[PDB]
């Protein structure tokens, strides 16, 4: 059976001061209106965690808090935590639930407000992520970090490659106008920019910020008959997911930790599709080296080349006098969690948000030509512990 | 499409254990591999639900990566499900799933906490602010659960020592099981006597805190019998099915369309392709009695607004028989559920499936129903009615 997404809604992207129910119930309102249904209309409801309010049954208190009680006939909750893989999925989950006949409509919702919560307690609540794991603090860049280290004993990876991503993701930023990031980076200012870890500075660390999206699931059929193009309502044509430890060995290492490879290649096959047939990639960037290991995952380049690819990609841009062409590098066209924000499990969602608006026309002066048919969305949790693609394709 | 079954069971002891999560878990699983006849390169993934007296980000995660499954070599797929303590029946389903659409041949489903251990003074805590919003005088949980047994009294005529009869017929059943928490039966005017937690909730009333974990092993009937190969010690699972409400009870009192079980039921069963009357235990969670009441109704074995009605005649009967419960006449939570077996936060579903498991195989012992069942259903529930989980479970 076809199911595509037929509702986006989202929040802005920031410090909004306000609570994750709000945002969460603000972006449900906005994407119901942009599916032309009404709260009766949903037969389920997917969430993932919060670390600004974390709650016990986090889904069902958003949809209590939000009014969607009582209703009439059957409704499905559920909270799901992949960490950012978690979007993509909830994703797998809303598209399991339709083939099932368990629910004809699906919302999927995730919100936080990591950047309101202030430094201090974001800090404590994203270190204690990690007990037991022995990282130094703050542990999830020293996580990546020490990964990116593996890279650059293993395979070569050049410390001013990792510092590229952000550069060229701020070139992106600088076209969105809600990205975070105003002003792109030159590569000077990212390796100039404060240690965080011994191979991250901070421009090259995910950008905190408040912000919620919620999308809307249904079966193509019964959708038509009931609430009445392609690209701005895309089928979801495959997700496929993979794990790996939730932090790295006290001694490095090895290739068959990283699952973004397993999780592309299943996705790749459920729809019948290769790498060459992809348009638009939005993938998961909340470190350098997580877009490096990405771009090798998917097939864009081969493994343990990723740096070179982002280097190509850098000098490309300084040759065409400072401009990245979208159609050189089909990637992260709004910033990534790098430049455009990072609400903690929430970012997978601007991945798709991305994708949605280059395969309808609708990414502005981001647009890619011709017209992206398909599109690839990849969400990470963890330290590479999980990974969740999807495949879009309009028609 | 594919045949799917429960093909390993593991669990801890139940109690005061002193023992982390991290720890209770991977003994579980182990125990689980064992009874599988599995080692851990044969799973394909692993599905959790949180803790309580050790949340942990990421918790299927966090527990897969202490307990050493990592490095893999082929593919294993991890997630971490919150539906309260629907979450074992709703992880039930997701392992299926996984198994039907050939993401995973096999899938582990682990439940593990240590709310008795962790103290009362945080158990407290923790467990009234998961009820944060809802304006629930503390314990909130016991007041939530209140809340909807007061309402049943003034809508149905429910009496309040219906209520109590529920812990008393739980205490028979605990009594044939050496494991359970509960030693001593007791009698209806020991639960009206004892301490009162809510305005018609006692002590003796309230779901039994321990530390305890369980492991399931899921796999496809095929795959399982070609390379690790009875029919009710490793049931076929055939159906499952969840529906939800509201995390909390409204400020102003409640409509029968909130409770979501008899919804559950219904597709379970349609799923099966099964009735009520095709069906010969139970395993109904019973946090409070009114969860209980709500659940025999809703599963068919009562009317509805009946239930309370349902539990004094078990009871009566069980006086006339010189103070013994026959299990053949009230076939249901032979091991005395969450009231007197014990309750591990969101675990003690698991206990509802291991007792089915049982009863099933002819393992059951002074508990067994005889003829053996060949069908059995489970009931989990989250919240404050807020999640039902419901799977059937069949030999062959
Ligand atoms: C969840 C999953 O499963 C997977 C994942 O997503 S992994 C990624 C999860 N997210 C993170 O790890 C967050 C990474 N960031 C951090 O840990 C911290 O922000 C940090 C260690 C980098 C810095 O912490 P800090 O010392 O408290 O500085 P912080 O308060 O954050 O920011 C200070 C300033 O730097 C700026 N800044 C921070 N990060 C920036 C970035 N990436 N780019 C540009 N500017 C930045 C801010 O604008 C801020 O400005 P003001 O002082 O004027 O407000
Ligand atoms: C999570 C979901 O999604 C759905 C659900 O499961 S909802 C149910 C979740 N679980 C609960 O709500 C737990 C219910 N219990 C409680 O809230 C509390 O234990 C309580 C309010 C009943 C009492 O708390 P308290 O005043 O601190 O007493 P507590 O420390 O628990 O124990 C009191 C004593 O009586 C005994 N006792 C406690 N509960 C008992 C019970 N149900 N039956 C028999 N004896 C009990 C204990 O052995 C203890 O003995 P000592 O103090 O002499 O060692």
């Amino acid at each position: 059976q076809v199911v595509r997404i037929v509702g986006v809604g989202r929040t802005g992207i920031g410090k909004l001061h306000k609570s994750v129910d709000e945002l969460a119930a603000s972006a449900l309102k906005c994407a119901l209106v942009d599916a032309n249904m009404k709260q009766c209309d949903l037969q389920a409801l997917i969430a993932v965690p919060s670390l600004a309010s974390p709650q016990f049954m986090q889904a069902h208190h958003i949809a209590t808090v939000a009014g969607l009680f009582p209703t009439k006939g059957k409704f499905i909750v559920r909270t799901v935590d992949t960490g950012g893989a978690g979007p993509i999925t909830a994703l797998g989950m809303a598209v399991d639930l339709v083939r099932t006949r368990c629910a004809e409509t699906v919302a999927v919702i995730a919100a936080d407000a990591v950047l309101s919560m202030g430094s201090g307690a974001f800090a404590e609540r994203s270190n204690a992520s990690l007990r037991r794991s022995g990282l130094p603090e703050p542990c999830i860049p020293h996580g990546y970090d020490r990964y990116a280290q593996w890279y650059m004993s293993r395979y070569g990876l050049k410390r001013e490659q990792l510092a590229m991503v952000p550069v060229l993701m701020s070139k992106m930023a600088e076209r969105h106008p809600e990205a975070m990031c105003q002003k792109a980076y030159t590569l000077d200012e990212v390796l100039h920019s404060r240690c965080v870890a011994p191979v991250t500075n901070l421009l090259e660390c995910a950008r905190r910020a408040d912000g919620a999206v919620a999308l809307i699931v249904s079966g193509e059929a019964h959708y038509a008959e009931h609430f009445a193009l392609g690209g701005s309502k895309p089928i979801i044509a495959s997700v496929a997911e993979a794990s790996g430890p939730l932090f790295p060995p006290g001694s490095s290492i090895v290739p068959d930790i990283f699952s973004c490879r397993h999780a592309a290649r299943d996705a790749f096959l459920s729809a019948n599709l290769n790498v060459g047939d992809i348009h638009f990639f939005g993938l998961y960037d909340c470190f350098p080296i997580c877009l490096i290991q990405a771009v090798e995952a998917v097939g864009l380049c081969p493994e343990g080349k990723g740096g070179e690819f982002m280097e190509t990609a850098y000098n490309e841009m300084l040759n065409n006098g400072g401009v990245l062409d979208p159609s050189k590098f089909p990637i992260n066209t709004h910033g990534g969690l790098q430049c455009f924000g990072a609400p903690w499990e929430v970012p997978a969602m601007y991945n798709i948000t991305e994708a949605i608006a280059q395969l309808s026309e609708e990414a502005g002066d981001r647009q890619l030509t011709p017209v992206p048919k398909r599109a690839l969305v990849y969400g990470n949790g963890g330290i590479f512990s999980a990974s969740s693609v999807a495949i879009l394709i309009s028609d």
